[PDB]
């Protein structure tokens, strides 16, 4: 017996190896994690305790690439391959995908110390809002933090807003180059070029006020585009690497959240603390339950997330509202008809109490929001190992899950000819959302307890949207005046675009071009300009 003998060859074969040519040592820096990491997904599909692995050739890529250009036809063939939960790995992380209703109540009513969505999410957003805000702090700050933006979202504030929002989007109409309604009559828009204007206008009036709005016909107009360029994609990848666009991102953040600070040390130097807008609103009320106060930096800061956190979901959901109603002339038409009977012809006022009034405009973006759930993908960081219930697996700690309502949303088991645009699906069922039984309060808000609906445009559990009925207030008064001011349609051989998910948020691809005409040829917008 020597097998002492080839013990010794061991030694010598590693010598040897260390010894090849560099053309020799670089193919094997190449082959071995290839061959490594096929063996390892050989392994892996060995064990029961983990849901199907998504085979995929490059190591550390994993499937990124699929699923950054087309993450629902991406989910559709793997739910055919392995059903409705199953892993693939992206970008050096395992993200676990629960499709459906289940998935829904798996991820966003997982417990507090199962799960963790700043952990999926901080490195993006701190850098973009500042610090001590929204993923930048404990989950009961988030809590209280999204309490005190509430309290500035009421049925009151929305009365006060509609007029405010009105009056910008009037302004729009007469004063953008877009439209310019008192010297044209028709005209081409890209909307992806509008509706990003439109949104931010009204947003930044009625919730920032109209020293803010002011700010936006300057210059300084120029870092919410900068600031909005370091909330990209590549961010979640690689945090920060000294690229330029990263700069210009931090001195936005500083240069923003500067300006807010300064606005908001003048109202108390003056005691001017109203009730108009939210700035108002968080100077009176952002002091924890511990007593701890919110500083003049946080309160800046969490203005740019929540002014954020409506800035993509509504202008692309306003993008797609008139995309889709362009090549459909008879819902205009009696989206028209409505605004008609509800206003009596134009000679009321529209108030927030007139838009509950219009059903048929509620249906119009819930079914928006239907087709086109703005995030196709929501996250949480696995804390504590997982048991899928009635299942054998196991999801690790280290893990991430992913949940996907909208692609749910697009599902014909759960809404007929899903794939068509139908505002009546939504007849007798034109709310923005509902509780269907029970309630549960996690800090702002009783909201509903079951996350199984196969309709959450808001997501649920305690990382649900508190910014749902603002979304409604905006996009109900920007449509409602659109749909009595215009007609609009497509030019000749163009239709509705398909989704761009790559900034995933989900865009319709560019260039996605609407032409609009007056409905009153002679109408005049009043008011001053330059
Ligand atoms: C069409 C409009 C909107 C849609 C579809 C939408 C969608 C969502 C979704 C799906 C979530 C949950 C994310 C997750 O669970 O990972 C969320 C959270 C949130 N959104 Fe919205 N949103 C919209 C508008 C707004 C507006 C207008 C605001 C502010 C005025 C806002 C602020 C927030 C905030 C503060 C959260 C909580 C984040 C958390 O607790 O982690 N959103 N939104």
């Amino acid at each position: 017996s020597i097998v002492g003998e080839a013990l010794e060859y061991v030694n010598i074969g590693l010598s040897h190896f260390l010894a090849l040519p560099l053309a020799q040592r670089i193919s094997l820096i190449i082959i071995i994690p290839f061959i490594y990491n096929i063996v390892w997904q050989l392994l892996y599909s060995l064990r029961k305790d983990r849901p199907p692995l998504v085979f995929y050739w490059i190591p550390w890529v994993g499937s990124a690439v699929v699923y950054w250009m087309k993450p629902y036809e991406f989910f559709e063939e793997c739910q055919k391959k392995y059903g409705d939960i199953f892993s693939f790995v992206l970008l050096g992380r395992v993200m676990t995908v629960y499709l459906g209703p289940k998935g829904h109540e798996f991820v966003f009513n997982a417990k507090l110390a199962d799960v963790s969505a700043e952990a999926a999410y901080a490195h993006l957003t701190t850098p973009v809002f500042g610090k001590g805000v929204i993923y930048d702090c404990p989950n009961s700050r988030l809590m209280e933090q999204k309490k005190f933006v509430k309290g500035a979202l009421t049925k009151e504030a929305f009365k006060s807003y509609v007029p405010l929002i009105a009056e910008e989007v009037y302004k729009y109409f007469r004063d953008s180059k877009n439209f310019r309604l008192n010297e044209r009559t028709t005209g081409t828009i890209d909307v992806m070029v509008t509706q990003p204007e439109m949104t931010i206008f009204t947003a930044s009036r009625s919730l920032l006020g109209k020293e803010m709005r002011a700010k936006l016909d300057t210059d300084f107009a120029y870092l919410y585009s900068d600031l909005d360029k370091g909330f990209t994609p590549i961010n979640f990848v690689f945090p920060n690497l000294p690229l330029e666009h990263y700069r210009k991102r931090d001195h936005a953040q500083k240069a923003i959240s500067g300006t807010y600070m300064s606005l908001i040390k003048e109202r108390r130097k003056n005691n001017d603390i109203q009730d108009r807008d939210l700035i108002d609103s968080l100077m009176k009320n952002s002091t924890y339950k511990d007593g701890v106060k919110m500083t003049d930096q946080e309160i800046a800061n969490l203005l740019i997330g929540v002014l954020m956190g409506g800035q993509h979901t509504s202008a692309a959901t306003s993008a797609w509202i008139l995309l889709h109603l362009a090549e459909r002339p008879d819902v205009q038409q009696e989206l028209y008809e409505e605004q008609m009977r509800v206003l009596d012809g134009g000679k009321k006022e529209l108030t927030y109490d007139l838009l509950q009034e219009m059903p048929l405009l509620n249906q119009t973006i819930k079914e928006t929001l239907r087709m086109h759930h703005p995030l196709h993908s929501l996250f949480r960081k696995v804390m504590k190992d997982m048991h899928v219930p009635n299942t054998s697996y196991v999801i690790p700690a280290g893990y991430h899950v992913l949940v996907s309502p909208g692609y749910t949303h697009l599902r014909d088991e759960y809404f007929p000819n899903a794939h068509q645009f139908n505002i009546h699906r939504w007849n007798n069922d034109s709310a923005s959302s509902y509780s269907v039984g029970e309630e549960v309060d996690y800090g702002f808000g009783a909201i509903s307890k079951g996350v199984s609906s196969p309709y959450l445009p808001f997501g649920g559990g305690r990382h649900r949207c508190i910014g749902e009925h603002f979304a409604y207030c905006q996009l109900g008064v920007l449509m409602s005046i659109f749909i009595r001011t215009l007609k609009w349609h497509y030019p000749e051989g163009k239709t509705v675009p398909p989704p761009d998910f790559t900034s995933m948020v989900t865009l319709p691809t560019g260039p996605a071009k609407i032409i609009w005409e007056k409905r009153n040829p002679e109408q005049k917008i009043g008011g001053r300009h330059h």
